[PDB]
């Protein structure tokens, strides 16, 4: 089996000419069947409950979804038996770069900002129409090819939406990337509603406009005070929406802060972009714009066409009952979920 800078990366015979991309391990390879270079991620999850869950979740979701702005799975390579299966390789379209890498060194034209935002929201419309929440949208999970076609990846933290069960106490621990978390996560929300993805997209828009994250909190509660430093103190009405006393009293304890106008923070931005930014970064999740409304905002008029913004054929009605499932059953489900890619299936 071919080796790569360290370890076994065993994806032959179909894929050859491997080149390390990064850290399981990612390489590009030449696809001898389709005659194109592809991306291959090696995953070794079976020791650990939590990796089994994230890998299963991602595979089941990406296999069901079919949308131009969500990364597909082209192929999955694994041993023919559950006993021999130690690693799984996932094959996907090779993408030139991602929005994290691009923002580190490239300034974006207003036209690029608008087109990228349009594609993020078009993919998100489809994801939310399947009653799924991504929950970890951030620049590194937005892949871009050489012609700036954008695809959302990494559904390891995604869940089926469950708004009746979203309430929780103050300071409840959370798993998704801190700088893109909506303020209610720190106050009273489990992140089981579609509004927590819109907040992340708003933070992504802000980051496109300036190349710097807008709320770069250094720890759990710091993230909330970054948010409030910009949006200012929440209104009476918005506090009245938070019934939990620990969370509301914490907000009441803070000195009053006024709003920093978006046009002072982003003095080169298109005014329509800032109007839509303001609606995505709205403190109260019930007042926050939804994905279809965002698509219809004037900033996106050059692109909006709801007949070309497709939705999923069927909801993911169940949440994958993966939380309390042993790794042995999980390995078995992964083996079954990947079966369709075995030779002469």
């Amino acid at each position: 089996p071919e080796m790569v800078r360290g370890q076994v990366f065993d994806v032959g015979p179909r894929y050859t000419n491997l080149s390390y991309i990064g850290e399981g391990m990612v390489c590009s390879a030449y696809d001898n069947l389709n005659k194109v270079r592809v991306a291959i991620k090696k995953i070794s999850p079976f020791e650990h409950q939590t990796y089994c869950q994230r890998t299963l979740r991602e595979i089941k979701i990406l296999l069901r979804f079919r949308h131009e702005n969500i990364i597909g799975i082209n192929d999955i390579i694994r041993a023919p038996t559950i006993e021999q299966m130690k690693d799984v390789y996932i094959v996907q379209d090779l993408m030139e770069t991602d929005l994290y890498k691009l923002l580190k060194t490239q300034h974006l034209s207003n036209d690029h900002i608008c087109y990228f935002l349009y594609q993020i929201l078009r993919g998100l419309k489809y994801i939310h129409s399947a009653n799924v929440l991504h929950r970890d949208l951030k620049p590194s999970n937005l892949l871009l090819n050489t012609t700036c076609d954008l695809k959302i990846c990494d559904f390891g933290l995604a869940r089926v939406a469950d708004p009746d069960h979203d309430h929780t106490g103050f300071l409840t621990e959370y798993v998704a990337t801190r700088w893109y978390r909506a303020p209610e996560i720190m106050l009273n929300s489990k992140g089981y509603t579609k509004s927590i993805d819109i907040w992340s997209v708003g933070c992504i828009l802000a980051e496109m406009l300036s190349n710097r994250p807008i709320f770069p909190g250094k720890h759990y509660l710091d993230q909330l005070n970054h948010i409030l430093g910009i949006l200012g103190s929440p209104s009476q009405e918005d506090l009245n929406c938070i019934i939990n006393l620990k969370a509301r009293n914490y907000l009441l304890s803070l000195p009053h802060k006024n709003k920093v106008p978006w046009n002072r923070l982003f003095p080169n931005a298109d005014s329509k972009a800032l109007d839509l930014l303001d609606k995505m970064l709205t403190f109260n999740p019930h007042k926050r714009i939804e994905v279809e409304q965002a698509l219809a905002h004037p900033y996106l008029e050059q692109y909006y066409d709801p007949s070309d913004e497709p939705i999923a054929e069927a909801p993911f009605k169940f949440d994958m009952e993966l939380d309390d499932l042993p790794k042995e059953k999980l390995k078995e489900l992964i083996f079954e979920e990947t079966a369709r890619f075995q030779p002469g299936y």
